[PDB]
């Protein structure tokens, strides 16, 4: 459980074990060169290559010409590998740049408007993302701010969003994490053992319609805030009927265990399981890869807190949008605001040393 | 995973092994009364008690009336304690209320103005303080939380900050962490097992003046930004002459290894180190205890990157205070900006289970 392996026909980080800490960054492109744009993206695959491997980036950290400025920022030396993914993902808005227009995929649709939304335009979209998985948060940060200073004049960092899930030293694998509601959050998800299941509901396939694609996946992430004082104030009959399960072992209502299979007739019609649930969408299913939050305290004194939410599906039309949809009369609704958003397709994997992210999209 | 021992002469949390994760609180007092302040110390204290020890506080975080809420929040449920200390200190605008004039120690002392200071009055200051430190920051901020909701009504949350990662050190025999720009940064304080140096520079004494102060510590509280696109594009040589370490050893100028002593006069004039050091500054002599944050862009297309800097001295005035006016020079200043501060006393420790944060005062 040291390094998780960068090459595959598939981007590490979606299927591969899901890591303690999370920095993710989205970026804005400042050229208009493409051949500047493909020349970036080898040098980033190149650094990512050192990167996930526990090595330094360039020529390393010191020991080179006293005279220039280090290849690498240094304050990874002496740290592991952590399980260090990097995932690279394309925005709508890149597909503007570059003469792409007619080879943006139909499965990145561009989200509609849902009822209570309050998304801040700063801390929403993005041409790119890279998400930085890995068990330390310095391994994750090191990552970004050396690609930030690689790309330094071909872009710049947009928005970014540290969070944590498990500490895994402490915490044992199998045990569910729970969310800063104090529920267990992930028990019915896609794991990434179900090989069938993700290529039924994760993958890109070559007949879904865009062959560059094939592989890949897309992504969606929601910035969620929790209305934490409020939440705290409410009965705890009021907490467990939210959600349709019990939150000290995280049943289902009427069932014995966490893994018991939820009866939805016994929870309330607007409980949160009860509407997310596949058989309330049509089949509809998605894997969740989200991260907890928290950022600090705003004027009011009140903690900023929520969920990064992070979802994975074959197409945004057929995975996230109808099961969103179904969430209007949601009773968590009086509890959480989404405040941010973005799409991203992410390419298929690097095959072997001679490719590089975006090879697909660019030839 | 393990436990740190709540009780003692001294608080937890300052020559304990730095924890991997911090979260600070600053509180503001809402109320007049004196009992019913005194009532929040003691629930506080006995929530702090469980809390150190992974359990929940009060009779738990469910199987209670359903009709009520339950009295832990119930997100580290399952944890482990994971060396969770809970630290609380005392600012000096406590001492205008509940008749503590009086009391308000010497060692206390306001900070004066230095140059190229640029501090936000909002995250400035406080009545008192809570330092969270554990090396699972969902157990940080659970303790926090919970601490908040207890006083409710009483106390309000002026201003937190988080750190992701440690840029300090009391165990010598560890690895000493990097911050970020790069460089092991803990390298000379003072070890938890250096009795000798803590009773001299960190722990206040009886004959210092203020009795109920005898086994506290004074803490200095200044969050720095970093200019980061600034240093990035500097030389490997401006970088090391900033110090007078190298980068990748950590060594001093000219030496082999990390914990060589410093030979000051190989070092530039205006390096960090040289002007730090104790030989610079009559002997004074502190206890550092600082964490990195990351609070997301600048909004001009580039990360944020600071340091949340703490130090603990047995009195501001002889400790922080001639070492940051000698700092005036430094090199590092070309790289920094100081935007927060706050000074804290922090109360002797909780002697046994009758005990209370604060009893000494009260
Ligand atoms: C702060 C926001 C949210 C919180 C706190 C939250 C919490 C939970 C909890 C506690 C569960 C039950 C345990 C589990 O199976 O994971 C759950 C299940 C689920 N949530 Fe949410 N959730 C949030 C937002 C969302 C959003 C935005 C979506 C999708 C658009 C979503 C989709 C689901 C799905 C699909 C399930 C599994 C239902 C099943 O198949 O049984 N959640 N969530
Ligand atoms: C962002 C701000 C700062 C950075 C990046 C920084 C960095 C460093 C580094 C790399 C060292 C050498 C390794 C070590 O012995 O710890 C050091 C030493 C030291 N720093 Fe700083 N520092 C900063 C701010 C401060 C401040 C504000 C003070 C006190 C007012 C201070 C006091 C010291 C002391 C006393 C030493 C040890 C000198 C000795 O006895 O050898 N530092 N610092």
């Amino acid at each position: 459980g040291s390094a998780v392996p960068f090459h595959g026909a598939h981007q590490a980080g979606i299927a591969t074990p899901v890591q303690d800490r999370l920095h993710f960054a989205a970026f804005d492109v400042t050229t208009e060169d493409r051949a500047a744009f493909v020349a970036l993206l080898k040098e980033w695959t190149a650094a990512a290559r050192r990167l996930t491997a526990g090595h330094a980036v360039g020529e390393g950290a010191y020991g080179g010409l006293p005279e220039a400025p280090p290849d690498d920022t240094g304050e990874a030396l002496g740290l592991k590998p952590s399980r260090l993914t990097l995932t690279i993902g394309f925005g709508p808005s890149l597909f503007t740049r570059f003469g792409l227009a007619d080879l943006r995929p139909e499965a990145l649709a561009d989200l509609p408007k849902f009822p209570g939304d309050n998304l801040d335009r700063a801390r929403s979209g993005g041409d790119l993302c890279v998400q930085a998985c890995a068990d330390d948060p310095q391994v994750a940060v090191h990552a970004i701010r050396n690609l930030a200073r690689i790309g330094f004049g071909k872009v710049v960092v947009r928005w970014s969003q540290l969070g944590f899930g498990k500490t895994s030293s402490t915490t044992p694998d199998k045990q569910t994490p729970r969310n800063l509601l104090g529920f267990k959050d992930g028990t019915r998800n896609i794991a990434g053992t179900e090989k069938d299941r993700l290529d039924r509901f994760v993958w890109a396939a070559e007949k879904d319609g865009t062959p560059w694609m094939t592989g890949g996946s897309y992504l969606v992430a929601r910035r969620i805030r929790m209305h934490i004082e409020t939440w705290d104030r409410a009965s705890l009959q009021e907490q467990e009927d939210v959600f349709g399960r019990d939150k000290g072992e995280g049943a289902p209502v009427g069932k014995a265990k966490e893994r018991d299979e939820p009866f939805l007739k016994a929870m309330k019609p607007d409980a949160h399981v009860r509407l997310a649930h596949p058989d309330s969408n049509g089949g509809a299913t998605l894997l969740r890869r989200g991260y907890s939050f928290t950022d600090g305290t705003d004027g009011l004194g009140r903690l900023d807190a929520g969920l990064f939410f992070l979802a994975y599906q074959r197409d945004i039309r057929t995975g996230f949008v109808p099961v969103q949809r179904n969430l209007a009369t949601d009773a968590l609704n009086e509890y959480i605001q989404h405040v941010g958003s973005a799409v991203f397709a992410v390419p298929p994997g690097v095959r072997d040393a001679d490719d590089w992210w975006g090879s697909t999209l660019f030839g």
